[PDB]
């Protein structure tokens, strides 16, 4: 495990051009490596011309790790370059903060809750959902605990337990929890 | 001959950067060739042998001469012109330049580039590296004040020579200098 040094302002873009970088070298053979002072603390994998990502748990073994980019998909890291400078326009009118952005998938996203239950646009698709999280999470510099607490959940959760429906709403509680540091009640309230 | 693309971030650094990872694959068994939309300077962009080369649009003129982007160990360049479209660059003096002054700086500000392109081991920076940089910026700069796209377009069709004489340097001059004069609001002199 190589970790590298950080040579742009985003982890975003100091993994795509590791990314294209080990491309080739990737498809014979798997390379492996960390940033330095990682807020997120990821390993990061490429293999087969892919990159995966995953927070690094330290109770849990992790047999699920999350697609960060394809040759033919590299608009999600280039998308968390521009989004860290300016987030993001919403198409009914709103603009979002690359960390709101991330919030509110993680926290407003009953689709995604609604995956995480049958575990043990708008999508559904759990590992989808964590995929799209984690690319966000590359454009993100000094993120608040609940990013970090929050994406570290989820991508517990889903290294299988064939978890439980206990584990779900021990999980939906702790989500909870955070939604409820990261944002002011009085204004999920003016949000209805 | 030229398919034309769309562009699909707020900077067309991004867009090329998409492109050039997704054809990493089909360049090296064929060419392969495009243009950006409404690209304010005109490049047609070709990738070729796992690079990305590029050049301005002249066509009166046939270009034996075209400007390397990216390569693929080396597409930091096109991230630079990323992040330097919305914050500049923060020189020595703890000042902050934008990509435009940045791109000026280099095309007008800079005499080993002015002495190099006269004469068109190792030295500071050759003619072409220089170039190159210029198209690299270029791609990071929305909405460019016409000084960029004029410089920009003038010594790049020097640069396809013909065995140019030192008529013609003296025109590129003159004008380069008069761009400049107007980018910068320069009084004469
Ligand atoms: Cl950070
Ligand atoms: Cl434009």
């Amino acid at each position: 495990i190589e970790t590298i040094v950080n040579e742009f302002e985003t982890r975003a873009g100091t993994l795509l051009r590791y990314y294209t970088g080990l491309l080739e070298r990737s498809k014979v053979q798997p390379c492996c490596f960390k940033l330095y002072n990682d807020p997120f603390d990821m390993v990061y994998v490429m293999m087969n011309s892919k990159l995966f990502s995953h927070v690094y748990i330290k109770d849990c073994k992790v047999r699920q790790s999350f697609e960060l980019a394809s040759p033919k998909h590299t608009e999600g890291l280039i998308r968390s370059i521009e989004g860290h400078y300016v987030g993001y326009e919403l198409h009914d009118g709103k603009q979002l903060s690359i960390s709101d952005m991330m919030a509110s998938q993680l926290f407003e996203d009953e689709y995604f809750m609604y995956g995480l239950q049958t575990y043990a646009s708008s999508n559904t698709d759990v590992i989808a959902n964590i995929e799209m999280l984690y690319q966000l999470a590359t454009g993100i510099n000094e993120p608040v605990p609940e990013l970090v607490e929050g994406l570290k959940l989820v991508t517990e959760f889903v290294q299988d337990e064939n978890a439980t429906q206990e584990d779900y709403k021990a999980l939906e509680r702790k989500l909870n929890d955070l939604k409820a540091s990261y944002y002011s009640l009085s204004k999920l309230a003016a949000a209805l």
